[PDB]
């Protein structure tokens, strides 16, 4: 339903760039570029979305992962964004995210950051 | 480094089954079967992991997504697990997860569940 | 430093009302009224804030708890807001929150909702 | 119902010490000592719990806050624990927590850590 809705270039409140293709099978594939956190250039992302969402005005559930390793840098970390795509005049992806850093057992308690990103089709 | 470490069948504290292959390129591919939450049978998952982790005793950062749609059911939801793989005698994947349900704007505030799953190679 | 900054009436993006007094000792005391989630009227809250924040332009760390029981209703739940107070022209409290419902062991996995509320001094 | 159940000394998986009194009015008051994160000695905590929980075998919802300032140190941060008290043979408090550090706007995205602590009456 939202394959075309989701496919494209999205920007969050930080100036990060999320380039995604939604597959007819529920796949999400693309690249993430973070404006913050010592990331450089594009990182692979993959994820999933609900390819057959409720017809009742509900958002479309989705998430995706970026491991912060590319040819430029390795943060030894990974972020997952869990959220929903909201169609219409000003389409949004509203997300919450978990970033886990690889740590020792002794630092495991502080391994994970949590936040929220809102993505729009205009910067 | 942990491609073989991660590839395989993992079980969490709920009796859920996570079947994953780690690609040399950082890919995670496989299937998830939840013991809870009105899921039935296998659901596609995709994700990423740090294919070149720190050599310093740190875990390996990873995450993955499941959209809760297969041929049996559609929960109109998606879970992301963010965590780290810890190698050795009793290998673990320690995760935190966000489950977002597709909702109306009026219910968006209650769209997202958070928990923690610990995966082991024995049930 | 921010005792006066924090003391007052705040509104979030949902139209909820947070009435708080910051004590010189780091205490937060007051009442919360939720615009959503079948809450009615005021609920007691308590919390803490950093009464001696960094002088470097950083926010002031704080959190507080509401148990969703008053003389009108009992949701058998509790929310904690963790965030920071940002002073200046448009003062904000930026929070992330965890709502845990009392559950059986069998439903514990779905006990906890997560979100984010941003509070302003104007509605 | 669980006033006596909750009142006491609890330990988490990190060796931290949570000393709490549950008030008949839903209050939680006491002190927290963290085994990790450069905390030293006791810090004030306050919170709330459901003083009239469901009679149906459900846990009792609660949370509390610690601002990481005492006479010894100031981390410029605050943790909230949201969870539920589970009575019986081996009483537990199962929590999820958010730690927000005071930050600049530019670092706000990385302000918040998330984890999970399980508290028992024996160390």
């Amino acid at each position: 339903r939202d394959q075309a809705g989701i496919t494209g270039t999205w920007y969050n409140q930080l100036g990060s760039t999320f380039i995604v293709t939604a597959g007819a099978d529920g796949a999400l594939t693309g690249t993430y570029e973070s404006a913050v956190g010592n990331a450089e250039s594009r990182y692979v992302l993959t994820g999933r979305y609900d390819s057959a969402p409720a017809t009742d005005g509900s958002g479309t559930a989705l998430g995706w992962t970026v491991a912060w390793k590319n040819n430029y840098r390795n943060a030894h970390s990974a972020t997952t964004w869990s959220g929903q795509y909201v169609g219409g005049a000003e389409a949004r992806i509203n997300t919450q995210w978990l970033l886990t850093r690889g740590t020792t057992e002794a630092n495991a308690w502080k391994s994970t950051l949590v936040g929220h990103d809102t993505f729009t089709k205009v910067k």
